[PDB]
């Protein structure tokens, strides 16, 4: 079971968990409760596993849309914040952790994908998705490929896949999918046309994007701000910019909003409110976490104002504004399982674009 007198901290790898391990220290310094911050590998399926028997850590962090699952199944302790301490962040975020009139978490900060570009290489990115091809074949000149990006997780495709119409529960309404209309059909068939191109390799992952574009080796990549500081090592002149448009139409990116929930089974409550509101959600906790690897724009409206002022931010900004929130009802982790297997199946020839994304709506559905 959950030890007591202690904290357990659960976050994601690509994730600042040394810039809370930190914050930890600090708490520890403050209470003497020491804080052990761990990063497991498939944490969001993980967690609700070993929750369901009482165990697991204190606090566990993770994008929104997984949290009303967890709500459901009672595995969330209700937080306690002052109508005060809630007046410190912006009311869109706390709507991100609300599920059935309870806020299950405490928001922390707002993810979206960006376009990001070597400078040196593409000293003007390309605007459409549609011209990515015929520059990748002009790179070609400098040994380059231009793009480059992970295919092994949907986050990272789906807003090209809903640029043209995709859409996973329209607006949150369950009744409504569209993972197999033709807007998500487009968007799959330019992906997989880019990989029968060979313009991509369906078995690029995160890994692999990452190297190759920190190595100098591809002109752009697309991922969220917790890549930045990486980059920033590489020492490669790149900039954040808008995403691409599909058929004239903008990439909407779904867009998360890093969470801190507490476990219901957690004896450590107390302490965890007060890591939580007092050593992580201040203008300097969130800094501590950010200079490990970037949170991107924070839901503290005190940082917030003073960041989104940094260009790549007010980029994240952009495209996060030409996306959408995602749901955060229990029916998101089946979308994204279908969705996971739809395009990894049309990326590789396993299946058709069409059979795939149908195969995709039966999972959610039926
Ligand atoms: O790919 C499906 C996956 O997308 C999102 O996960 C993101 C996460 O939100 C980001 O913080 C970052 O870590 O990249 C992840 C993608 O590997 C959803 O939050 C997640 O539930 C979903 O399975
Ligand atoms: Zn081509």
């Amino acid at each position: 079971k959950i030890e007591e007198g202690k904290l357990v901290i659960w976050i994601n790898g690509d994730k600042g968990y040394n810039g809370l391990a930190e914050v930890g220290k600090k708490f520890e310094k403050d209470t003497g409760i020491k804080v052990t911050v761990e990063h497991p590998d498939k944490l969001e399926e993980k967690f609700p596993q070993v929750a369901a028997t009482g165990d697991g850590p204190d606090i566990i962090f993770w994008a929104h849309d997984r949290f009303g699952g967890y709500a459901q199944s009672g595995l969330l302790a209700e937080i306690t914040p002052d109508k005060a301490f809630q007046d410190k962040l912006y009311p869109f975020t706390w709507d991100a952790v609300r599920y059935n009139g309870k806020l299950i978490a405490y928001p922390i900060a707002v993810e979206a994908l960006s376009l990001i570009y070597n400078k040196d290489l593409l000293p003007n990115p390309p605007k459409t998705w549609e011209e990515i091809p015929a520059l990748d074949k002009e790179l070609k000149a400098k040994g380059k490929s231009a793009l480059m990006f992970n295919l092994q997780e949907p986050y990272f495709t789906w807003p090209l896949i809903a640029a043209d119409g995709g859409y996973a529960f329209k607006y949150g309404d369950i009744k409504d999918v569209g993972v197999d209309n033709a807007g998500a059909k487009a968007g799959l068939t330019f992906l997989v046309d880019l990989i029968k191109n060979k313009h991509m390799n369906a078995d690029t992952d995160y890994s692999i994007a990452e190297a190759a574009f920190n190595k100098g080796e591809t002109a752009m990549t697309i991922n969220g701000p917790w890549a930045w500081s990486n980059i920033d090592t590489s020492k490669v002149n790149y900039g954040v910019t808008v995403l691409p448009t599909f058929k004239g139409q903008p990439s909407k990116p779904f867009v998360g909003v890093l969470s801190a929930g507490i476990n219901a089974a957690s004896p450590n409550k107390e302490l965890a409110k007060e890591f939580l509101e007092n050593y992580l959600l201040t203008d300097e906790g969130l800094e501590a976490v950010n200079k490990d690897k970037p949170l991107g724009a924070v839901a503290l409206k005190s940082y917030e104002e003073e960041l989104a002022k940094d260009p790549r931010i007010a980029a994240t900004a952009e495209n996060a504004a030409k996306g959408e929130i995602m749901p955060n009802i229990p029916q998101m982790s089946a979308f994204w399982y279908a969705v996971r297997t739809a395009v990894i199946n049309a990326a590789s020839g396993r299946q058709t674009v069409d059979e795939a994304l149908k195969d995709a709506q039966t999972r959610i559905t039926k």
